[PDB]
């Protein structure tokens, strides 16, 4: 139970980086988990150069060159209320509060160096916003969540979750706003970025495949993008990651299928370490991404010699206790094949305890990227299960949106048939649950749904009732809601788990920072009070002065040792 | 930090043990916590012989030499529905539950070998009940609290809880029922034992000192017991833990002044291991009793040399862990004198970091006796303050009744001086405050209505609103709640902390067994919601299938870690 403590300590711990881009001329910024927090370095090639003070959440994607950086940190003790903050590269830990953005839910953002462009969530409105030397402007107000993806000279480019778990192209005008919105009817845009043409390319997804498109902002023509070499068409990615033109006027993309990525300059391969890859720079005239897998912390690396320039690495006895990863395909309720990675531990038997680690979003997926939940389950003497349930990312849009409408629907029973197959496949001895966020609603409605499935569960940061939490969100989670529901009231009651706790058998862990925007404690508390009044098993553990993000160790550790230590209990029965 | 689990694991796992009596012919009956559960054992001189399957709460009081033993387990996952168990001492490890008695809390027992007395509440009643050849029957109601002390041919004298906060003498018969109640004008009976004569030889604790009398059950008259030897009166005891008479005919007194104890035979002082004891008992011609410290867990000794014959060896770095400690005597605010315990940790400054550790009960009392608790905060780098807060035993009954009617006033108001005794005395650079049951009452309260006095609190299986917990209460209970409070609706709900949580400006851990009887959760869910709703800063740790009452090592782990944790991370900022 020390050995555990030690166990999560020290994979929390393990330095994780994630590229940004370039400024300061010719210095990699980046964000990294060191030092016990999220701070952002730049790296000029020696010794990195930590840029904030206290821990941030973020930064704004920089312009190339640009001489400074924006944090963007929560000043709200993790209710997500970020103010930004403007970082001189040439005076590093010199703070300014830009005090003409009040308090809000950042969602993304971009600095050309003249205007920090934004899109960020109130209570009434998601917006997309520009502050330049004249003040801030409100360019847009969006129907969702909407993320700015690039900017080049007056043109602003951005995806939008504007209906259906659809995503939408939208663009404005960093001078004078306004929205123009494009849908595609086969499939979600991706990825953007304006090419010198001003034009946008862009990923779109559609039913199991991924290819770029180009459009023109003034009509809405959308072209095929054809690239000079064809080992991106070859490839036939099922996902678009990212991609980005360089500033010697390359595209270069990051795609994937079944959980691994691949790198691409205008359509060539590029060779790069076996995992996912995140955006890629030009710096020195040398390609650089991150690179993380299931074995791998987040790092920087070089191409294509995958060479690393920043990596935390983990003790050997923590690396052994990842014996091996793989995808499997398992069949569910209606035949489909549920893509699911599969973490073997090198520190338990076969068959052997094994936890169903189920991912959030929901529309993210489990990869062949590093995971601290699987890897501290790992450590602990547990196999590691992680389905991409329907509304997953990675394989295609039709997997991806199926579960709109269908909570604790289809999705669950991809779950429980992962759960059932590390049973029937002999890997598992005993099955757990354990998720956080969309993970931890999966754990609830699984111990409610699918009593006798498991044999206990943690639901961290979980989604409890969707109707208690549409009365406490802000514009962007109410919208997603209502995307996720159908708006459909039934399904908000039906499919929310406080409504089935009497069916509940099994011992839950319930893990919730308590100043919570996304997943609000609130509900939270009158589940603990049912579970009360019902006469069910539960642990409870509510994390102080912290919300739905994590970034310090401290935290990281609040949340996930109670959980390692709760499921290694009930391994003793 | 994993330092710290292993320091509290392993002062948790060092066996403890109680002496209960002498059973099976002339073997030791002794209780321990061991092999990380609380058991029954008999002891013959070499290795303990185990007598019951699973863990247990505790076994009845047995007449010398009967060939049985009855268990008392909790039946109803720590809400202290407990049934009887009756083990063949030459049958040891098979189990027969007394089927004719209900699940019930019970308070307490004796066992003749042909006859298992013993009161136990509902939740309409407490009553004292009789278990013979012939059935179960109720020998009479009792008004609130009341423990069997003894049983000779048909008499049973016990002590009761029958009103504002004294404790009367009781009698009965066997044969026949009914209840005779005895009530000093000078103050409480604290132990009771039938002589040969058939009076009832009992302690008597007034004002100041304490002293033996004779009560003759026929016809209530009271005499003081002088005995051969005078060492007895002579040591002027203020209170009197126990006395019984041996077979032999002699009397066994244990009686304590200041936090420590002494054994006496006949008057005769009997030296003893520095600390308090426990009941005395004859094995093989000679005396056996119970023996804890501040630094030695409770341990089975042999009088008058102190050699151990059950003794969990507390290691000697954690020993090392505790520099030192005092006797103090904080001066309150009405010029009462507040004695305290202190302890200055091995690894901490001085002035340190410092916690006022709070009892429980109220009628309890910081003493010369091992507290795990604070063990455990000396060994994570705290200096511990226990104030004996009015209500506090040990110190005479004017001092133990002071806390009538008058729940969060002038004990609160000692937690308070012992706060500032520590600082201004120079052990404390900053202060916490730390309880369990009434305990944590007082870190409620003292957030509360001493906002800024401490730096954090933490508050286990706390009292959080008297009425609430009143209608929760079963007849036990609620006779004490209205004992405590005076009955008064104003002082139950004036007096209880989750009326006044809008003063909280500190950071609060709560700590609570889910299924708790005596501080029942419910109340505790709520608190949460109001710190929820203002805006307050806390944590909760919620622990599963466990009560008020901790049997297991993993259990008291689960409630003591969270504490340490917080108090640790407090100290960093």
């Amino acid at each position: 139970f020390s050995r555990i403590v030690r166990d999560v300590e020290r994979l929390i711990a393990v330095e994780k980086y994630s590229l940004q881009g370039v400024v300061d001329g010719d210095k990699l910024l980046v964000v990294g988990f060191s030092e016990g927090s999220v701070n952002a370095y730049l790296y000029d090639g020696g010794e990195t150069v930590k840029l904030n003070r206290e821990p941030i959440n973020s930064v704004l994607d920089p312009h190339y060159g640009v001489g400074r950086v924006i944090l963007v940190r929560d000043v709200s003790k993790g209710a997500e209320q970020h103010a930004l903050f403007k970082v001189n590269t040439s005076r590093p830990g010199e703070e300014q509060r830009l005090e003409a953005v009040k308090p809000m839910r950042i969602l993304s953002g971009v600095d050309t160096g003249e205007a920090v462009v934004f899109t960020g969530a109130t209570e009434d409105r998601v917006a997309l916003y520009a502050l330049d030397g004249g003040g801030l402007r409100e360019l847009a107000r969006l129907p969702g969540f909407g993320f700015v993806s690039d900017i080049r000279g007056d043109l602003i480019a951005g995806l939008g979750f504007f209906g259906g778990g659809r995503v939408s192209l939208f663009t404005s005008n960093l001078s004078s706003g306004g929205l123009r919105v494009f849908d595609s009817g086969e499939g979600s845009f991706s990825s953007a970025s304006i090419s010198p043409g001003m034009k946008v390319t862009a990923g779109l997804e559609t039913a199991r495949e991924a290819r770029l498109v180009t459009v023109d902002p003034r009509d809405g023509s959308v072209e095929d993008l054809e690239l000079p070499s064809k080992d991106f068409s070859s490839y036939r990615p099922t996902a678009i990651t990212w991609l980005g033109y360089l500033p010697d006027g390359r595209l270069a993309v990051v795609a994937r299928r079944e959980g691994r990525s691949a790198v691409f300059i205008d359509g060539e391969r590029v060779e790069a370490p076996q995992g996912n890859h995140g955006r890629v720079v030009l710096w020195r005239g040398k390609l650089v991404t991150s690179h993380t897998s299931l074995s791998t912390p987040p790092r920087i690396v070089s191409l294509p010699s995958g060479e690393p320039l920043l990596e935390g690495g983990l003790p050997e006895d923590l690396r052994r206790s990842i014996a091996g990863s793989r995808l499997v395909w398992v069949e569910s309720f209606d035949g489909s094949r549920v893509p699911t990675y599969v973490l073997e531990s090198g520190r338990a038997p076969t068959p052997g305890p094994t936890v169903v680690l189920v991912h959030g979003g929901p529309f993210a997926e489990d990869s062949d990227s590093w995971d601290t939940f699987a890897a501290s389950l790992a450590a602990a003497g547990f196999h590691v299960v992680m389905p991409n349930y329907r509304g997953s990312t990675g394989y295609g849009e039709e997997w991806r949106l199926k579960i709109i409408g269908d909570p604790c629907g289809g999705e669950l029973e991809d779950v429980s048939a992962a759960a059932r197959w590390a049973r029937e496949s002999g890997l598992a001895s005993e099955l757990y649950i354990m998720g956080y966020s969309y993970g931890g609603y999966m754990t609830l409605c699984a111990l409610t749904m699918k009593p006798g499935l498991f044999k206990a569960g943690v639901a961290g940061a979980s989604v409890v009732d969707w109707e208690e939490m549409y009365e406490l969100s802000d514009a962007a989670f109410r919208n997603f809601i209502e995307q996720l529901t159908g708006g459909s009231r039934e399904i908000m009651r039906s499919r929310s788990p406080i409504n089935h706790v009497d069916r509940i058998k099994e011992p839950l862990a319930l893990i919730h920072p308590q100043n919570d925007s996304r997943t609000p404690l609130k509900p939270l508390l009158r589940l603990m009070g049912e579970l009360l009044a019902r006469g069910k098993t539960f642990e409870a553990h509510i994390i102080p002065d912290a919300g739905h993000a994590i970034n310090t160790m401290e935290d990281a550790v609040k949340i996930l040792l109670p959980a390692v230590f709760f499921l290694a209990t009930q391994r003793e029965r």
